[PDB]
C-alpha cells in the first residue's frame, strides 16, 4: 500500500488531516499528548501530520518521541511528516531515508526552490508521497506571487508538479486554505493532484469549492489547534469530518 | 559574540568553510570522524558547516552526535548548521530555538520560498546569521531560480529582498553556488554587502565575481575536497592560502 492507496481508502470516509503539534514541555509528555489525540480522532482522520520542528525541539529524546508517535498511528492511516525539506544528492537522500525508512512516515513536505533534482531523492520512493510547497502566511507575496511571464510563480510550481515531476504519480502540492482565488488557480493548473491544505483555523465551503477535484476528493484539510485544544477533540473531528463530507455530497 | 563578529575575526586569516559531512556508519564513529577533521583543519578554517541531514540519519543518537560535534569546534570559529529550514510561526520558532539555543550553532541555512515571515523567526536573533538559498548549481536550478521576473531572474529578486527589506538585523547572507561566476556576479550586483556561502568549487572566477570591495564577503565551503584528501591538514592550508593570494592581488 502506497501513501495514496492508504489515503484513497481513508478518503471514502474523511478528508481531515489531524496535525500533531504537541504543546507539552517534555518529549515523554509530548508522546502521551499525541497518542491521546490520535485515540480521540482516528475514526475521522484521513491522515496525521506530525510537526518535525516540535519534535526536533526536544533534542535527543525528540527523535525517539517522533518515532513512537508515528508507531501509535493505527495501521491504514498515512502519516505526513511536515518537515519541509529541500537539499540535493546525498544530503537529500539522507533526509528521505530518515523520513521514509527510519521514521516510517508515508509522506513528506518539501520546498521546490532547488528544483527537480532536489525533489527526486524524495520522489524516487514510489510508495511514498511528496507534497511540494506551492501557495502558503503574509510572506507568500515575496516570491510566490511574483509574475513569471503570464503566470504567478506558484502556478509555475503547479505546472511542474502536474507535469514532469510526477514520474511516480506520487507528487502533491501544499496549497493554503486562506486564499480561495489562488487555490482555484492552482486547481486549474493541476486538476488531478492531491493538495495538502493547511490554515482552515486561521472558510471551509470556499476552500472546498475552489480546491476539490471533479471526483469530490483531492484535498487533505489539515487542522491543528481546532482539534488539539478542543473541549471534545473526538466531537470536533467528527463534526469537521461530517461538515466536509456534506459539502462533498452536495 | 555574534556570528559576524566571529567570522570577521576569522576572515583576517581565512575564507575557508569546512563541511562536516560524515561518511561513518554509526553516530559514535561520525563524531570521531568529525573531531579528526576539525583537528586537522581548524588553523585554516573560517567556519564549520555540519550536515543536518547526515546527523538526523542516525536517529536518536544523531542529535546528541551533532551537539557533541558542534561543541568540539574550537572557541572563536562559527558553526553554520546546514539545515535549509523554512516554515512559519511556532514551527519556524522551534527550528530556530533548536539550531541557535539547543545546538548552539551560530548560523543556519534557510529556504526563501515562504517569504519574509518564514525567515523572520530566524532573523530575529541579531547574534545569529541566516544564509538564504539564492542560486544553487544543481540542474533543478533551471526550474525556479532561473525563471524571468520582469527584467531579471528569480534569484536576483531573492538577492534584492535579502540585501533590502530582509536585512533589518544585519544578519542575512545568501547561498550562491561557485559553478556559475556570471550568476555569482549578478547576485553581488544586487546584494553588494551580504556574505555569500559558496558551495561546490572555479576558485579564481568565483572570487573575482563574488568578493566585496573589502576583499571579503565570501565563505568558500569545501567538503569532499578536504575530507577525502590524502592529507586534509595540508589541503586546508593550501586552499586557505590560495584564496588569500587571490584576495591580496590587486
Amino acid at each position: 500500500m502506497s501513501f495514496f492507496d492508504l489515503l484513497n481508502e481513508r478518503a471514502k470516509r474523511s478528508l481531515l488531516c489531524v496535525g500533531l503539534d504537541p504543546r507539552a514541555k517534555t518529549a515523554a509528555a509530548a508522546v502521551e499528548e499525541c497518542k491521546r489525540l490520535i485515540e480521540q480522532t482516528h475514526e475521522y482522520a484521513a491522515a496525521y501530520k506530525p510537526n518535525a520542528a516540535f519534535f526536533e525541539f526536544f533534542g535527543a529524546e525528540g527523535w525517539a518521541a517522533l518515532s513512537e508517535v508515528i508507531r501509535a498511528v493505527p495501521a491504514g492511516i498515512p502519516v505526513v511528516l511536515d518537515a519541509k525539506r529541500g537539499d540535493i544528492a546525498d544530503t537529500a537522500d539522507a533526509y528521505a531515508t530518515s523520513a521514509f525508512k527510519h521514521l516510517n512516515a508515508h509522506a513528506i513536505t518539501a520546498s521546490p526552490y532547488m528544483g527537480s533534482d532536489s525533489l527526486q531523492p524524495f520522489m524516487r520512493y514510489p510508495d511514498k508521497a511528496v507534497f511540494v510547497l506551492c501557495k502558503t502566511n503574509k510572506g507568500s507575496n515575496d516570491l510566490q506571487c511574483l509574475r513569471v511571464g503570464d503566470r504567478y510563480l506558484y502556478e509555475a510550481v503547479a505546472e511542474r508538479a502536474e507535469g514532469p515531476w510526477n514520474v511516480n504519480g506520487n507528487v502533491g502540492l501544499v496549497v493554503g486554505a486562506t486564499d480561495p482565488v489562488a487555490l482555484a488557480r492552482v486547481r486549474a493548473r493541476a486538476p488531478t493532484l492531491w493538495f495538502l491544505v493547511p490554515g482552515i483555523g486561521a472558510s471551509l465551503k470556499a476552500s472546498l469549492d475552489a480546491g476539490l477535484r471533479a471526483d469530490g476528493s483531492g484535498m487533505l484539510i489539515n487542522v491543528s489547534r481546532g482539534l488539539a485544544r478542543a473541549a471534545d477533540p473526538r466531537a470536533a473531528a467528527k463534526e469537521l469530518c461530517e461538515e466536509i463530507n456534506a459539502i462533498r455530497f452536495a
